[PDB]
């Protein structure tokens, strides 16, 4: 009813130059996987990134992005690294924390997958706030132009933006997936650590493009919260979904990110109680209406085993929430759990909705493709 994308203590993966990495889990396979996104195709496709963190769940430790592609409808993936880390410390170099976009760029079906990248910073990247960025950080960008098999380095302005700002540490991915409006404009959701004058620790914003290769800050900034978050296009607004410690939080801006205010059919729907969670965020059309639809955590026992993964939907009209599906209702591993990252498509007359998500440091996949019809009728 489920498959395993990325099984704990069960994938073996191969360097730049094919050798194998041998990792902590038994037999010397990679460790643990967390932070799960997903994106799927025009053709069906579906690309699942994770971390492969190879020795421990840690965040502070030695990562690549791998990649898991179905075309089976989940049934099976092939598994391979999408991105490695620069292998400067083995203990410490990792790319991490994906968020994806599938778009038509300028015509072209791309899957754009944008990470982190440290490698010898021992601590969180929220402790770096010394320099404007961080040294040791960056956040890479990678395209796929042919249905997912191969994925490439795309060279953007993203570091030389962040420079030019002068008031961001490091920047990150919101997690899980970002979005192609409607008028073709790229937009990744985005986490900042603001240098250490500016007395928000943490903001939420997005990047934007056309081409997939220049981006843009806004001028704006949303407050921060536990700062992972998705963006959704809701007519001319963009509104944002975002982690909280307690009730999730969601903005609105009018402006394009000059400005945001409270979206009161979201903000503070979701109880993820202590600590909070990453949580998925996406529309879906129902006629010329719009629902959202949204995975995070119940968290049963208020710590870190995020227990009880559950769909909610939104309505975007009324400000209705409810439980569609407690799809993971185990209680997760402290070391690493809870995350998730939703997808939907309509291909041809065929509507899909996929979910990944962290299992005991495995990601599972689930076809919630059953629950459109509840989903599209709350509006
Ligand atoms: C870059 C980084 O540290 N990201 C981590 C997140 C980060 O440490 C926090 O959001 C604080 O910045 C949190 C987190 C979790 O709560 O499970 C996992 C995630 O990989």
């Amino acid at each position: 009813e489920k498959s395993v994308v990325f099984k704990a203590e069960g994938e073996h993966f191969t360097d730049q130059k094919g050798n194998t990495i041998v990792g902590s889990g038994s037999g010397g396979t990679t460790k643990y996987f967390r932070i799960p996104a997903m994106c799927t195709t025009s053709k069906g496709t579906i690309v699942v990134f994770a971390d492969a963190r190879h020795n421990t769940a840690s965040d502070q430790s030695f990562i690549d992005t791998a990649a898991a592609r179905s075309t089976d409808g989940g049934k099976t993936w092939n598994k391979k690294i999408a991105i490695y880390n620069d292998r400067v410390n083995s203990k410490l170099s990792r790319v991490m924390d994906p968020t994806c976009i599938v778009a038509n760029i300028q015509g072209r079906e791309t899957i754009l997958v944008m990470v982190g990248k440290w490698n010898n910073n021992d601590k969180t990247w929220g402790a770096y706030r010394d320099k404007a960025p961080d040294t040791d950080w960056d956040l890479v960008l990678y395209k796929s132009t042919d249905d997912g098999v191969t994925f490439s380095k795309v060279e953007t302005n993203i570091h030389d933006i962040v420079t030019k700002n002068g008031t961001i540490s490091a920047m990150l991915g919101g997690v899980g997936s970002g979005l192609q409006l409607n008028d073709g404009k790229l937009v990744f959701p985005v986490q900042m650590v603001r240098t250490k004058n500016i007395t928000t620790v943490l903001n939420t914003s997005f990047i934007y493009s056309t081409d997939g290769i220049t981006w843009s800050l806004p001028s704006g900034y949303c407050e921060g919260f536990g700062s992972e978050n998705n963006i959704i296009e809701f007519n001319a607004s963009l509104v944002n979904n975002i982690r909280n410690s307690g009730l999730r939080r969601s903005f609105e801006t009018k402006d394009f990110g000059k400005t945001w205010t409270e979206f009161p059919p979201m903000d503070k729907k979701v109880d993820n109680r202590n600590h909070g969670v990453q949580g998925s965020t996406i529309t879906i059309p129902s006629g010329n209406k719009l629902v959202a639809a949204h995975s995070s955590a119940q968290n049963k026992n208020n710590d870190y085993t995020r227990s009880d993964i559950s769909l909610y939907a939104h309505n975007l009209y009324s400000g209705e929430v409810k439980l569609i599906d407690d799809f993971y209702p185990k209680v997760g591993n402290a070391s690493g759990a809870g995350y998730s990252c939703l997808s939907y498509r309509k291909n041809v007359d065929k509507e899909t909705l996929y979910v990944v998500y962290e299992a005991n440091g495995s990601i599972e996949f689930q076809d919630l493709s059953r629950h459109l019809p509840v989903i599209k009728s709350y509006n």
